[PDB]
């Protein structure tokens, strides 16, 4: 049972600007998703300090980067706090509305596009490199869900029947044809070292066949 939703007009506008604007510095998408993963890991760690049972869904706090040339996907997995269905449909878009407006106005000041992360909308930078994004997520208080969007003004949410996650978020980037450099080990390594060197969680870059 797949539910289809319209993006807010302001978010659809942000996604169109990300997709259509000429901007060569696309590698910043990985810094933003890793930063999002680190934030989600901070949240479940802090919650576990007053309720150790919050880690019954998984004690390990980590980030995995998994490229797959056969599927042309780059997957960013974290074991953070995850996302509820209300997060996917409503809450995150609500925050992203004001952040988008501030991001556009900041751009007219002296801000750079690479500062998208300071406005709570760094997630949408995934569309610098992906033609489709699939997000599998599991929050302790909700079921496992699959969010998916190829932009174009709409996204879908469904209950996920696949392998159970325990807890956390998996962002699957279905890469554009000309963006396969982000499946290369040496390229991902270079980006993590340049932009994510001091993340306080183990980042494991998986290698392929
Ligand atoms: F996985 C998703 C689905 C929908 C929105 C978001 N998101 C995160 C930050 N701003 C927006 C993430």
């Amino acid at each position: 049972e797949v539910e289809t939703f319209a993006f807010q007009a302001e978010i659809a506008q942000l996604m169109s600007l990300i997709i259509n604007t000429f901007y060569s510095n696309k590698e910043i998408f990985l810094r933003e998703l890793i930063s999002n993963s680190s934030d989600a890991l901070d949240k479940i760690r802090y919650e576990s300090l007053t309720d150790p049972s919050k880690l019954d869904s998984g004690k390990e706090l980590h980030i995995n980067l998994i490229p797959n040339k056969q599927d042309r996907t780059l997957t960013i997995v974290d074991t953070g706090i995850g996302m509820t269905k209300a997060d996917l449909i409503n809450n995150l878009g609500t925050i992203a509305k004001s952040g988008t407006k501030a991001f556009m106005e900041a751009l007219q000041a002296g801000a750079d596009i690479s500062m998208i992360g300071q406005f709570g909308v760094g997630f949408y930078s995934a569309y610098l490199v992906a033609e489709k994004v699939t997000v599998i997520t599991k929050h302790n208080d909700d079921e496992q869900y699959a969010w998916e969007s190829s932009a174009g003004g709409s996204f879908t949410v469904r209950t996920d029947t696949g392998e159970p996650m325990g807890r956390g978020t998996k962002v699957i980037l279905h890469l554009k044809e000309d963006q396969t450099e982000y499946l290369e080990e040496r390229r991902i390594k270079e980006i993590v070292k340049k932009h994510s060197q001091f993340i306080g969680y183990p980042i494991t870059l998986f290698v392929e066949k």
